[PDB]
C-alpha cells in the first residue's frame, strides 16, 4: 500500500496479450491440444484470492467491496457512496481500472502459487503460462457454440460449473475435480455477520447469504435457505435472451434484444462520448448506450425481484447479487461481464476515433480521480489516482483483444458475431426501423431499483413482467438529472401493426419493484420513433403511457 | 461384519416406540428457539461420516444405496450381477410387485439403523463426557423423518423439504455452547470424488453401452460426480453434467402439477399429487394387490395405488427428459437421478421419499386391516425372500431373509408415526392434511366425479422410460408435455426398470394408474358446449418426443355425487403430434 495498478508487467517475451472469450477459451484449455495450465492457474488463484482473510485488502472480498458494501477504505482512500462510477461519463473508464486491478491481482496470485506449488522442470513452462494469460472476458452478446442437436445467449460454461477439472502439479498425467472460484463467492459465516467493519447490512436479504447466488432469493421460503440460494444458471439464460413476446408464437423468428442492442451500440456511428459512455442525461436516436445495456445484462444475471403477487405455480422471479450495484461485484461473474464491458468500449473506440470526453457535458469529468485506484505518475514523480485520458488506450494496461487488435476486419467482425440474426430476421418486412426512447430519474424510488416494461396491446394485469408477459415488446432496469436508454422496437411494431389493421402502438408502461408489484409514482418519458430505411431521420410516432394493473398488483 | 442384522434401532425403554417425524416440522423444531438442534446436528454429521466411507464399507452411503441399482453389486454376501429374463441388469429393488411396500420398508429400515449407528459413534468420538449423556438420549429418539410430499408447506402448494433444497446446513460443535458453524448438507445432493462412471472397479456408474447384454439408462449419468435433479440437458458442455445443480424450484413446480386451465385467470388450482394421495387412503374396499403395486392380473376405481403416486414423485423430483425438439427459450425439461431406478438411491431425497411411501403403507394398513396379502394374486408373492436384508428366526435359531409378515407392523422395527400412533383421529388428520383443498375447489361444481384409468406395459420401450399424457380438447403438436402444455389433464409415470425375473426358470405384464378428471372435465365443457371430451393422449420419451407405437389404454369414467358405481363414458384415442416431435 499504495498498490501500484500497472496492468500484467511488460515482458518482451510476451508482447500484448489477448484477453480471451472465456468459452473459446474453456474450450481450448480442455482439448487435448492445450496443457491446461492457464485453467489450473486461473482456478487456483482465484481461490487462493477468495480465501483470503479481510484484513487482506487483496482478499477478492476486500476488491470487491471497493465497488459498494460494504462502503469501507482501501488502499489507504478513505471511503464511505461506494467508489464504483454510475450515471456518469466515467463509468467506462473507472471500471476499466478495476477489471485490471482483479486481473493484476489474479496474475500476482498466479506467479506465487507456481513458486509454492510448481516442480523445478516445470517452472519456466506455468510461468510462461501466467505472463500469457489475460483476464477472459463473457461475450453476453454472441450465440454461444453447441451440438444443435437453435442458437441463444449463455452464461459462461465455467460459471455453470460448480466444479472443474485441474492439473496437480507434481504429479503428470494427474487431474483432480475441485469448486470453481467462478461458480460462487462464498465465505464461511452469513455476510450479515462478518466482523466489523465488514459486515453486509437493503431490501433483499444480502445479510442472510454465505454465498452468492443468482435468482436464489424468494419470499416465503425458509431463511436459511438464503445462506446459499443457488446458481440457477437455466434462469439466468432464459433472461438474457429476453425478446419481445410475440417471437415465441409459431410461426415468428427471435432475435435476442440483447444482441440487436449490441449490434446497435457498435454500429451506429455520430455518437459522442457523453452519449455512449452513460446513462447519464443533463437525439433519441442517440439514446442506446453502453451503461443501459450492461445494465440490463446486470438485473438478467441475477434477478432482482424477491416476490410476486397473487399465486403462480411456474415462478420466474427470484433475487441475486449481480441486481444489486452494492453487491454485484461479490459474483464472479460480475468481473468477466465488465471485462466485455472494457472491450465493448474498445471497440467502440475504435471505430469512433476521435470520440473521448469530447462534447460539453463529458470534458467536465475528464479529470476525475477515479478513486480509490493508484499508480506511479511518470510525468510528475510521484504516486496519484488513475485519471481517464491514462486509460484512454487500454494497452498501456498491457492486455489487448483480438477484436480490436486486427481492427481492419472489425466491421465484419461486428457484423458476423452481433449482426447476423438480426439482418436475417429484419430483412423479411419493410425497410423501416422503429425504437423506443425512455427516460427516468434513477433517484425515483428513494435510490431502489426498479424495471421499467414496455408493451404494444393489452396489458394483463396480473403478468407485466417479462417475455412470457402477453404484448411485452423490452425492458430498461433501474440499476442503483436524468437516465435514458433505448430498446429496438421494429418487430415488436411489425406484430402490432399485423393484430391492428397497420395501427402504430402506444407504448405502454409498467414501473416494476422487488415485490413484483407496480409503482404508480415513478415518472417514465416513453416515445416511440420511427424512421425510413433499416439501422444497418426519426420522428416521434406515439407517446408512452402509464398501463394499469389489477389492484392486488399494484404498490 | 456379516451378515448385518437389521433390527431397527434398539429398544430404548426410556423412548419405547419414537416416532419418525415430517422432516420440515423436525427442521422448524431444531432450529426454533428452544430446541437443543442436537438431533439436527447428529443427522447431518452421522450422514456425512456415512458418505465418506470407503467403497468396500458395505455401510457406505454409495453401498448402501447400490443396493437398490447400479452398480448391480453384491451386498452381505448376497451376490450381486443379476440378469432378468431378456439380460437386462437388475438390482435387489422389487418394483411393479405386490412385495414394493415391504422390501422398501426393511431398506428405508437398514438406511435408519445405519445412520443411528453412526450418530453414536459420532457422540463417543466428539462429545465431551459431560455431554454424552444428553447427546445418546437426542440420538435414541431420533428417526428417519419423512418428507410428506402430498402436504401443503408452511397461496398453498407442495414442496421439497426446507432441508433438501439447502445447500449448506448449521449444526452445532459439540464442546461449545452457542457455538455453530455451516457445513456441506449431506442432505441437498450425494457427490463424489470422482466422475461416477470413473470409480475403482467393480463400482462404477456405467450404462450397457459396452456391456453384452441388456439395457439399464442413457443418460449421462456416468459423467455425473453428484446428484442432480432436472441438471442433465442435452446441447450443454459435457462438463456441467459433473455437477448439474439441484433444481429444486422446477421440481417443485413438477410437484404441483395440475390440469392446464387452472392457470387461466379465476380458476382456483388443485395439486393433483394431493388428490391422488386423498383417494388413495380413504378409498375403501381395495385389496392389497390392488393398493400395493402398478402391477395388474386379471374396476378402474381401484386403479389408484401407491406404487403410481410413489412412480410419478420419482419424475417429478429428479426430471426424465434429456431433451426436447425444436425451439424453446423456456426450458422446462432436464433430467436427474430420482427418475431412473438404477441411480434413485443415490440421491439423499430418495430415502425421505421412501419413508413417506412405507407411512402412507401404514397409515393404509391402520384403515385396511384386513387387506394384508389377501387376494388370490398378492398372496403369491407374501413370502417371498426380500434379498438382500438378513434378519436372525428365532425359531429355527439361523440367519434368514426378511420377508413380508416379518414387518407386517412397522413398530416391530421399533419406529411409528404420529398418525398411526393416534389412530381413533386418523381420518380426521387425513382430511386435515390432504383432503380440504379438494373438498374446498369441488364443491362449486357439481355433485359427480370423474376418473380416467390408465393401463399400459413398463415394458412397452423395452424397458426405457417414459411419460404418458392425457388431454382434452386439440393437442398442441409441439407442446404436449406438463402443466403447460395446452389442454393438459395429468400424466402417469413410467418408472421403468427390468423384469425382476432372475431366478425364474427360462422353461416357464399390464400396469396400472388412476387419474382425478372432475376438474379438467368441468373446464373442457365449458370451452365446449357441455361435451364429453375424448381422452387424448401421447406417449413421451427421454428425448421429449412421441413414441406412436406404445399401446395405452385411457378411459374416462363418471359416478353421480363426490368421492369423499362409476360406468364407462368415453375412450381414449392417441393424439398425433409434429412431424419432427415424433419418435
Ligand atoms: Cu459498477
Ligand atoms: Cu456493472
Ligand atoms: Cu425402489
Ligand atoms: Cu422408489
Amino acid at each position: 500500500s499504495p498498490y501500484l495498478i500497472t496492468g500484467i508487467p511488460k515482458d518482451p517475451k510476451h508482447p500484448l496479450p489477448i484477453r480471451k472469450d472465456i468459452d473459446d477459451w474453456y474450450l481450448e484449455q480442455t482439448s487435448a491440444g492445450s496443457n491446461r495450465i492457464q485453467l489450473t492457474l486461473f482456478v487456483e488463484a482465484l481461490t487462493v484470492i477468495q480465501n483470503r482473510p479481510l484484513n487482506d485488502q487483496l482478499s477478492y472480498f476486500r476488491l470487491a467491496g471497493i465497488h459498494g458494501a460494504p462502503w469501507t477504505e482501501w488502499d489507504g482512500v478513505p471511503g464511505g457512496t461506494g467508489f464504483c462510477v454510475h450515471n456518469n461519463y466515467t463509468f467506462p473508464t473507472w471500471h476499466r481500472v478495476y477489471v485490471t486491478l482483479y486481473e493484476q491481482v489474479i496474475y500476482e496470485a498466479m506467479l506465487d502459487f507456481i513458486k509454492q506449488n510448481v516442480p523445478q522442470n516445470g517452472k519456466a513452462d506455468w510461468e510462461n503460462e501466467a505472463k500469457q494469460w489475460r483476464l477472459p472476458y463473457w461475450d453476453f452478446a454472441r450465440f454461444a457454440r453447441h451440438g444443435h442437436d437453435g442458437d441463444e445467449l449463455r452464461l459462461p460454461i465455467l460459471v455453470t460449473m460448480p466444479m472443474v477439472k485441474v492439473l496437480v502439479p507434481g504429479q503428470p498425467g494427474k487431474q483432480l475435480s475441485k469448486p470453481n472460484p467462478l461458480y460462487r463467492f462464498q465465505m464461511q459465516t452469513l455476510m450479515g455477520t462478518l466482523e466489523r467493519p465488514y459486515a453486509i447490512t437493503f431490501d433483499l436479504p444480502f445479510d442472510k447469504c454465505q454465498s452468492t447466488t443468482k435468482y436464489g432469493l424468494l419470499e416465503n421460503y425458509n431463511a436459511d435457505v438464503w445462506a446459499d440460494g443457488g446458481q440457477n444458471w437455466l434462469r439466468a439464460n432464459l433472461a438474457l435472451n429476453e425478446h419481445p413476446w410475440y417471437q415465441n408464437l409459431d410461426g415468428w423468428d427471435s432475435v435476442p434484444t440483447l444482441q440487436d442492442m449490441t449490434f446497435r451500440l457498435l454500429t451506429t456511428g455520430g455518437l459522442n462520448w457523453g452519449e455512449f459512455s452513460s446513462t447519464r442525461y443533463d437525439a433519441p436516436k442517440n439514446w442506446m448506450n453502453l451503461e443501459a445495456i450492461h445494465n440490463n445484462v446486470h438485473n438478467w444475471v441475477g434477478g432482482f425481484m424477491f416476490s410476486r403477487p397473487g399465486r403462480h405455480d411456474l415462478k420466474l422471479w427470484g433475487a441475486g447479487h449481480m441486481s444489486s450495484v452494492p453487491v454485484a461485484a461479490y459474483d464472479p461473474i460480475f468481473w468477466l461481464h465488465h471485462c466485455n464491458i472494457d472491450r465493448l468500449t474498445a471497440i467502440w473506440q475504435t471505430v469512433n476515433s476521435g470520440s473521448w470526453f469530447n462534447d460539453d457535458k463529458s470534458k467536465v469529468s475528464k479529470d476525475d480521480d477515479l478513486r480509490p485506484f493508484h499508480r506511479f505518475c511518470e510525468k510528475t514523480r510521484k504516486v496519484v489516482f488513475f485519471r481517464s485520458d491514462d486509460v484512454k488506450d487500454w494497452r498501456s494496461l498491457n492486455y489487448d483483444y483480438a477484436i480490436t487488435k486486427d481492427a481492419s476486419r472489425i466491421r465484419k467482425e461486428i457484423s458476423d458475431l452481433y449482426g447476423q440474426r438480426t439482418k436475417e430476421v429484419y430483412k423479411d418486412f419493410g425497410e423501416e426501423d422503429y425504437i423506443l426512447s425512455i427516460r427516468y430519474s434513477r433517484y425515483a424510488l428513494g435510490g431502489k431499483p426498479f424495471q421499467i416494461n414496455i408493451f404494444f396491446g393489452d396489458v394483463d394485469g396480473k403478468d407485466f413482467y417479462d417475455a412470457r408477459s402477453q404484448n411485452f415488446v423490452g425492458s430498461v432496469f433501474n440499476f442503483s438529472v436524468l437516465s435514458v436508454s433505448q430498446l429496438p422496437a421494429r418487430l415488436a411494431v411489425h406484430y402490432y401493426k399485423k393484430q391492428n389493421k397497420g395501427e402504430v402502438p402506444t407504448p405502454r408502461y409498467v414501473v416494476v419493484n422487488s415485490q413484483g408489484k407496480a409503482e404508480a409514482e415513478v415518472k417514465v418519458e416513453v416515445a416511440l420513433h420511427k424512421t425510413e430505411g433499416t439501422f444497418y431521420d426519426y420522428r416521434r410516432v406515439a407517446d408512452g403511457k402509464r398501463a394499469e394493473v389489477d389492484d392486488a398488483y399494484r404498490a
